[PDB]
């Protein structure tokens, strides 16, 4: 009756975040990451599998480092993102388990009008390395599980790994002015809220398919408007600046805001990202 749930990237900030709330559930998984199961490695990869047999696999493994997938970690960025996609999508697709994956709104180009936002059946065009190995991995997730639900999600933070939050408070213990870019929009994710959306999806057998997930907002945000939440509460001064102030390899999104209306169609109740922030601080941490 009860799915067998393997969890990938267990060790990352959704992984941790997964396995807590799957303890609080008193729900069983095997939990891997590179110790337990180099993805990269389609035997071992097809091995675990047979030991294992999962109905039910939330591939939360992923290569992020955006700046360094341009050069030095190329070729782990598509090892990772392609090639352990295609291993455990494929070992999902041979033991009949339902497959989630966890992908980006890097797969669009972020050129969407400010005040817009992305639709699941939107076009991905990538203009970044790490976006174009995550659609990689996307397609090869539709290609190999007919049992698949992708969730494109951004701007992840949580208190289980490094994140944008972590940085903006550690900035300010030594800073009164800080600045921030204020020409890049999206809407912030708390990883609880993440978790919580997933297996919602999974544990009510929602559609297969894409979906969209990010808390909510009542306004078009950028860092800065984030920025400016996460230290109100911070004897210091958050000063908007344009893309230009701080040239990164690869290119940002001017836009990545996505429609979350499937997602809430589900039934699933979405979190502002103001009231995910105050969530985030509360939480006993394990």
């Amino acid at each position: 009756s009860n799915a067998m749930i393997l969890i990938t990237g267990a060790n990352g900030q959704l992984g941790t975040e997964l396995r807590y709330l799957l303890d609080e559930r008193n729900e069983e998984y095997v939990a891997v990451d590179v110790a337990e199961m180099d993805i990269i490695d389609a035997e071992m990869v097809e091995k675990v599998f047979e030991e294992v047999k999962p109905t039910l696999v939330y591939h939360c493994a992923a290569y992020t480092a955006v700046d360094a997938a341009e050069d030095e970690g190329k070729e782990l960025d598509f090892a990772i993102n392609v090639t352990g996609t295609k291993n455990v999508a494929k070992a999902s697709e041979k033991h009949g388990a339902t497959l989630v994956y966890i992908s980006t709104d890097y797969v669009f180009d972020g050129k969407k009008p400010v005040g817009q936002e992305w639709e699941v059946d939107d076009r991905p065009d990538p203009q970044t390395e790490y976006g174009r190995t995550k659609r990689m991995g996307e397609e090869l997730v539709e290609k190999h599980v007919s049992n698949f639900y992708i969730i494109r999600t951004a701007w992840v933070f949580g208190n289980y790994g490094k994140n944008f939050v972590f940085t903006m408070q550690n900035l300010a213990k030594t800073h009164k002015t800080l600045t921030v870019v204020n020409d890049q929009y999206g809407r912030p994710t708390w990883t609880r809220t993440l978790a919580e959306f997933i297996t919602y999806l999974a544990e009510n057998r929602k559609e297969f398919g894409y979906y969209h997930l990010s808390n909510d907002a009542t306004e078009d945000t950028t860092w800065y408007d984030f920025a400016v939440e996460i230290l109100k509460d911070t004897d210091v001064e958050v000063k908007p600046v344009d893309s230009s102030q701080f040239p990164a390899k690869a290119k940002r999104p001017l836009n990545s805001t996505m429609s979350l209306a499937k997602a809430k169609a589900t039934g699933f109740v979405i979190p502002t990202w103001q009231d995910a922030l105050q969530e985030f601080y509360k939480q006993e941490v394990r």
